[PDB]
DNA sequence: CCAGCGTGCAGC
DNA sequence: GCTGCGCGCTGG
C-alpha cells in the first residue's frame, strides 16, 4: 500500500512508510500551519529519530523546539507520552493513544494502511485528499 | 494596527 | 457540549 501523491501535497504522502513519524507530523500540525510546522519537524526528527528515543526525552528540550509553533508545553509532553504508549501499549488504531484523535487516526487509516475507502474524514485538508482519491483511484489503480 | 486563523486534542 | 493551550502569519 502506497498512497498516491496529490496536487495538495499533504506531508502524510511522504511520511506514510513510518507511522510514528506520520503521527508525530499530525501532532505538529495541530492548529499550526504546515509552513511553520514542517521545517521544525525535520529538526525534531533529527534529534529524535524514533519513538524508542523520543519516549526517553526531556519534554523541556522538545518544548524549546516547538516554541515558535505555539502549544509548546502541551505538545511536548504529549509527544513524549504518545511515543511511550506507541511502543509499550497494545493498540490496533492510534486513536487509542494519547495525543491522537480523529484527524490523526484518519490520517493513519488513509496513508499507513489501506483503509481509505472506510474513512470519513472531518478535516478540511484530509477531505481534499480523500475526495480527490475517490475521483482518481481507478485512473491510478 | 490587530483580530482571526492554522491539516486538534485532552480534560472537564 | 465547552475551554485552554499559543506562536507567527495574514490581510484589510
Ligand atoms: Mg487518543
Amino acid at each position: 500500500w502506497t498512497p498516491p501523491r496529490s496536487p495538495f501535497n499533504l506531508v502524510q504522502e511522504t511520511l506514510f512508510h513510518d507511522p510514528w513519524k506520520l503521527l508525530i507530523a499530525t501532532i505538529f500540525l495541530n492548529r499550526t500551519s504546515g509552513k511553520m510546522a514542517i521545517p521544525v519537524l525535520w529538526k525534531f526528527l533529527e534529534k529524535y529519530p524514533s519513538a524508542e528515543v523520543a519516549r526517553t526525552a526531556d519534554w523541556r528540550d522538545v518544548s524549546e523546539l516547538l516554541k515558535p509553533l505555539g502549544l509548546y508545553d502541551l505538545r511536548a509532553k504529549t509527544i513524549v507520552k504518545f511515543s511511550d504508549e506507541y511502543l509499550t501499549k497494545q493498540w490496533k488504531y492510534p486513536i487509542e493513544l494519547h495525543g491522537i484523535g480523529k484527524y490523526g487516526n484518519d490520517s493513519y487509516r488513509i496513508f499507513c494502511v489501506n483503509e481509505w475507502k472506510q474513512v470519513h474524514p472531518e478535516n478540511h485538508k484530509l477531505n481534499k485528499y480523500h475526495d480527490w482519491l475517490w475521483e482518481n483511484h481507478e485512473k491510478l489503480s
